[PDB]
């Protein structure tokens, strides 16, 4: 919404840049004017053949006489015109170079200036300016927005004035050579803009419907794939498939309805568009039979107007490119023009010599850019004498740290003054102020250069002698010399990550080369290892006694030798003096001392599409007809101008022109009929395999075991995304692109035959010319992508040192040396700048070449069409036909290159969708194999079970585990922590087979047992019961599948689970909808319902996995009251974390490190004293 003045945007254009744009926009207009003139001469050549075409047929008496005056007219005329086109092609060769080159030159020259000015402005901003913005957005603003500015001021402007030249020059020749047809062509323009407007309404409305249509099926898939361990547990894998299949049926029916309406839309759209043209051209014929215009002029105005009319649409993108470049330049120039109060690049203020270093703070009130929300200093008074070292202590707020911020004049105070020596700090130069102040901060930062270079960021003029003394005087010498490469080592976020105390001494040595008169040490010893602390602390004490120093730290070890100590309380200075005095004061300081002591040939996807042997053959056959039907309009247009250039006697002409125009409209309605079919046939054929694919995928997905859905590569969202994209992409490959690619090869094929059999030696010429300009048009775009990628590679090296500069900013400004990054960024941009200059000559040559190879090509189309061919017996009416036929047949092949990525994007999406079906699990629930035992009673053997989760085969959970529980008993299971309690339930449910050992139930190994039958006698109840969006009657009936459960049977379960209090209380009762879609209710109810569906199954084994996990107060007392009633009649395994409710259990088992450690009844394990009795006495007292 915000934008920029048009002159301010080019503020960096001066002298030559202003000329480049003037000469560029001049030749751009000349380039645009050239095309409607190119068509103007196309009318005069018709009149040349027309005068001869009328007189040649008018004879029917003399033949040799027509070999004289006729050919004489032709050679003087045709050579005059052919001489003119060759001049036009030489003209466009020059102006197209001038157009693109100069604008890209002015762009590159300015964008170099933008960059430098804009990075200059970033470094000039005071700190308070950064505290209110994000530096990451700013850096992306540096590389992206400057690119948008370059796109707007570039060669797009020349293309704009080129298009307006074609537009103006278009209707000028349109108006002057005839004012009627133009008003007639503009009269049909609202109809064309109205038919395309029906598309903006149908698309935007129907694209939402399908995104709502599958959103109903994708919603089913998401609550399933999220609740997968529950559907696997109860074996609803046939229902959840069935229910996803039922939504696919509706999405198919909505997809075929969209296919019907959208194809009616296209066909009716074109048929209105092509009828609009034909009426404007038929009523061009109605004006020639009346002797107002010539057959050549009708062509001249008919093309020049449509060229200029379409030139409007070809200029619209360049308008938006210029407008976005303006809007992008607002926030950029806003930074450049913004002037700070502090600068730090300003050459102003005093520069005192012989600085003794007497500092005082007077009545300083201050607040960080959070402003009126918080005021961190409520007045202040503090002096520090020259040579002394004051220490600042404080409990919180870190107002200690604020004084270091103010001393560097990072911010100015609200009220008060900070005074170095006697002068106010605001009188001294900002840069010289920071050169007389050395800073060592908590987190040391080192730039991505050598050790010497980081030390060289203290002062630019320095020799390895002074680096050596600095690191040796900050005892960091002995510790780099052992490190290889000497001073020439590397440091940064990338490579040679060092010790913190090691990085701090390099910072101290960096601050030591600064030979400052003032020293600020903030938290430097804090957040650092204890032993290297003393090593750095020796350097700090050696960094002083030649300087006055303010130090802030939470280490009360460094503070004793400070000449004076100062404490803060609420921004107010309170205590000050020597250590002994503050201890006698017994205040804040004393109080803190005591406290701290694969693209491949995939045919099978089409073999699955072979389910419909018809529907393609209908569409293919119907597409090839539409392909062969499409040049016939060019054949008609050829003969409409042909027989009426080849007229002769004029009485018969008016009667044939009506016959052809009638044929055209019968030929368009039969084109509507054949294109309503080819779209419907593939549309239906695509929507039906969309179901088959999504059906078979969602079927195969429910087939893998829990080992596959635990994969971090496979989550619920990534699976629904993989489910939706892969099915829609393969639909597009077999969809419109294939009908169109066969329509177009039939378009050119039926066009090449007519042209080849109409023009001898002629078609063979064009087939030598057209492929060259097409390949020359492709090699340009490859060179375009190469130059684009290369410039991206070498400007990110500039933005990389700009990234280091701006998000490490508060350190560099503390070290000054902004001019250093200022220059480094300039040297980095000098390569893309001198590269951007070559870009202009490259784009200019390539563009001018492809334009000349088009004009020169069409000079050879006529010079050969006339002369050698027309001195022979071949005719003009066919030359016009071969042009339209070949040129449209080629431009229809241009759609093949546009649909190319739709194939690769689908094959890659197909690549995954064939793999996802064929992948088979280790534990397949679909296998009908298995024993299906007949005996009822239930035991459970775990014997020497060692288990590791397939996702994390590092720390074992089960190793040598052994259990046994009799029928009708409750097996309590206690653990120190982890899923060692829960993995038992997962292995009995056979979510996994164990690595070693085995688990049995009725004496039979479950590994050889039926997987589905096994899970059918299991009453799993988890800690967060997931309930699908449906009637609670079904959420309860979900516990028994392969059969519909009675109402009074799901009532009995609701009676058991003690949930029946709601189930009558609701207005809907058992038919209420739950799932946070129709109704919401708390967890205790969700849980009871899970108990209800658990014992609908009438299991012989309950599995209670921390059922009272998320639950509170009386809700625990009633759910336990339901669980305690559910067991005791069944085999039970309960791992609930309430050991008070576990006391009444037939056998309690303590799990240690995967091994069974301690088992027995409650009082038996309570008589023993160990883990269980520690587990029961850790929560009874707490
Ligand atoms: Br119908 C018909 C279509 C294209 C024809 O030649 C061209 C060609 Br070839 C290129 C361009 Br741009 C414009 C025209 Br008009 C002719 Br002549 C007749």
């Amino acid at each position: 919404k915000p934008a920029v003045s048009v002159l301010t945007m080019f503020r960096y254009a001066g002298w030559l840049d202003r000329l480049y744009m003037l000469v560029g926009t001049l030749a751009a207009i000349i380039h645009g004017v050239a095309l409607p003139l190119m068509m103007l001469i196309f009318g005069d050549m018709t009149d040349s053949f027309a005068s001869v075409g009328q007189v040649s047929k008018q004879s029917t008496q003399m033949s040799e006489a027509d070999k004289r005056a006729m050919f004489a007219k032709l050679e003087e005329e045709m050579t005059t015109y052919a001489y003119y086109y060759t001049g036009i092609g030489a003209g466009v060769l020059i102006v197209a170079y001038i157009q693109v080159s100069f604008w890209c030159l002015a762009a590159g020259r300015q964008i170099h200036k933008i960059r430098q000015k804009f990075f200059h402005a970033i470094m000039n901003q005071e700190i308070g300016w950064f505290d209110v913005h994000d530096v990451g957005e700013l850096n992306t603003r540096l590389t992206d927005d400057v690119s948008k500015i370059n796109e707007g001021i570039g060669d797009k402007i020349g293309m704009f004035f080129q298009a307006m030249a074609t537009f103006f020059g278009g209707f000028i020749i349109g108006f002057t050579r005839g004012w009627k047809l133009t008003l007639v062509i503009l009269a049909i323009s609202p109809v064309l803009g109205l038919s395309a407007g029906i598309w903006a309404k149908i698309l935007s409305s129907f694209t939402d419907k399908e995104l709502h249509a599958y959103a109903k099926a994708g919603a089913v898939a998401e609550e399933v794939l999220a609740a997968i361990r529950t559907v696997i547990a109860f074996g609803g894998q046939k229902k959840e498939l069935e229910r996803y299949n039922n939504n696919l049926e509706e999405a198919k029916r909505l997809g075929i309805k969209k296919a019907i309406t959208a194809n009616i839309s296209m066909g009716a759209a074109f048929l209105l568009i092509y009828a609009s043209y034909a009426l404007a051209f038929w009523y061009g014929t109605s004006l020639v039979i009346s002797k107002e215009y010539s057959i050549g002029q009708v062509l001249t105005v008919f093309f020049s107007v449509l060229i200029g009319a379409f030139s409007v649409g070809q200029a619209s993108p360049n308008i938006e490119a210029f407008a976005n470049a303006r809007g992008a330049a607002y926030e950029v120039f806003k930074i450049i023009d913004n002037k700070p109060s502090i600068d730090s690049f300003s050459k102003s203020g005093h520069k005192p010599d012989n600085i003794q270093g007497n500092l005082e703070f007077k009545n300083i009130h201050f607040s960080y850019p959070s402003r009126k929300e918080v005021q961190i200093l409520k007045g202040l008074n503090l002096k520090v004498k020259s040579g002394q070292t004051v220490a600042l202590v404080g409990n919180s707020g870190c107002g200690k740290s604020t004084t270091v911020q103010l001393m560097q004049r990072l911010y100015d105070p609200l009220d008060g003054m900070v005074s170095i020596d006697g002068q106010d700090i605001r009188t001294i130069n900002v840069r010289y102020l920071r050169e007389i102040i050395g800073v060592v901060s908590q987190e040391p930062v080192l730039f991505a250069t050598t050790i010497a270079e980081n030390i060289r960021y203290g002062r630019e003029d320095v020799t390895m002698d002074e680096i050596e003394k600095a690191v040796k005087e900050a005892n960091a010498y002995d510790f780099i010399m052992k490190l290889p490469h000497q001073f020439d080592t590397l440091v940064g976020e990338r490579g040679a990550q060092l010790s913190g105390g090691q990085k701090q001494r390099i910072a101290i040595a960096r601050a030591l080369v600064r030979n400052p008169k003032i020293l600020l040490l903030d938290e430097a010893t804090s957040a650092l290892d204890t032993e290297s602390e003393a090593v750095v602390q020796a350097a700090l004490d050696k960094a002083r006694e030649g300087r006055t120093t303010i130090v802030i730290a939470h280490r009360l070890s460094t503070v004793r030798n400070a000449d004076v100590i100062a404490g803060f309380d609420g921004g107010v200075i309170v205590e000050q003096g020597n250590h002994d005095e503050l201890m006698r004061e017994k205040g804040i300081y004393f109080k803190l001392v005591m406290t701290q002591t694969p693209p491949a040939s995939f045919w099978r996807i089409l073999k699955l599409n072979s389910t419909e042997w018809p529907y393609f053959v209908v569409g293919i056959f119907c597409a090839i007809i539409n392909g062969g039907l499409q040049p016939a309009a060019s054949v008609i247009f050829s003969k409409v101008v042909g027989v009426f250039t080849n007229g002769g006697p004029p009485e018969t002409q008016r009667q044939n022109s009506n016959l052809f125009s009638l044929l055209f409209l019968i030929l368009g309605i039969i084109s509507f009929i054949t294109f309503f079919l080819q779209g419907f046939t593939f549309g239906k054929a695509g929507e039906i395999l969309t179901k088959r694919l999504r059906y078979m995928v969602f079927k195969s997905m429910l087939r893998q075991d829990v080992s596959w859905f635990d994969d971090p590569k496979n989550t619920t969202g990534a699976l629904t995304t993989r489910l939706a994209n892969d099915a829609a992409q393969v639909k597009g490959a077999t969809g419109s692109r294939l009908a169109v690619i066969f329509q177009n090869i039939a378009n050119l094929g039926t066009g090449i035959i007519i042209s080849l059999i109409y023009g001898w030696q002629l078609t063979l010429l064009l087939l030598a010319i057209v492929p060259i300009i097409a390949i020359a048009g492709v090699v340009e775009m490859k060179m375009l992508s190469g130059q684009a990628l290369k410039d991206k590679k070498e400007l990110e090296g500039s933005g990389k040192i700009a990234t280091e500069a701006i998000e490490n900013f508060r350190t560099v400004v503390s070290l000054t040396r902004e001019q250093k990054f200022e220059t480094m960024y300039a040297q980095s941009l000098q390569i893309p700048y001198r590269n951007a200059m070559k870009k202009a000559h490259v784009f200019g040559i390539t563009f001018s070449f492809t334009q000349a190879m088009m004009y020169f090509s069409y000079a050879a189309a006529f010079r050969f069409g006339a002369y050698l061919v027309t001195q022979q017996l071949m005719t003009f009416e066919n030359v016009l036909l071969v042009f339209s036929a070949i040129v449209f047949g080629a431009m229809a092949v241009g759609q093949v290159s546009s649909f190319a990525p739709d194939y690769a994007k689908a094959t890659v999406s197909a690549s995954h969708i064939i793999r996802i079906i064929e992948k088979t699990p280790e534990i397949d629930s679909y296998s009908t194999q298995g024993l299906k035992p007949n005996m009822l009673e239930g035991n459970v053997q775990f014997s020497g079970v060692v288990f590791n989760y397939p996702t994390r085969p590092s720390i074992p959970v089960l190793q040598g585990l052994s259990l046994e529980v009799k029928k009708g008993q409750t097996l309590a299971l206690v653990g120190s922590s982890g899923c060692g309690k829960s993995t038992v339930v997962q292995l009995l449910e056979r979510f996994y087979d164990p690595m070693a050992g085995s688990v049995f139930l009725d004496g039979k190994e479950i590994k050889q047992l039926n997987v589905q039958w096994l899970r059918a006698q299991l009453g799993i109840v988890s800690q967060e019961p997931i309930l699908f969006d449906c009637s609670i009657a079904e959420n309860i009936a979900y516990g028994d599948n392969s059969r519909v459960v009675s109402y009074e049977e799901i009532v009995r379960a609701a009676k058991e689970a003690n949930i029946h209090q709601f189930i009558d209380s609701l207005p809907d009762k058992y038919n209420t909808r739950v799932g946070d879609k129709g109704t919401q209710l708390s967890g205790g109810q969700k849980q009871r319902i899970a108990i209800a569906r658990a014992l609908v199954r009438q299991p012989h084994i309950l599995l209670l996995d921390e059922a009272t996990s998320a639950l509170d107060t009386e809700s625990e007392k009633v759910v336990q009251e339901a669980l305690d009633k559910a067991r005791e009649g069944r085999t039970c395994i309960v791992i609930a974390h309430r050991l008070s409710t576990i006391q009444n259990a037939d056998l309690i088992v303590v799990i240690q490190n995967g091994k069974v450690k301690e088992h027995g009844t409650h009082q038996q394990l309570l008589a023993q004293k160990g883990i269980y009795f520690s587990m029961v006495s850790v929560q009874a007292g707490a």
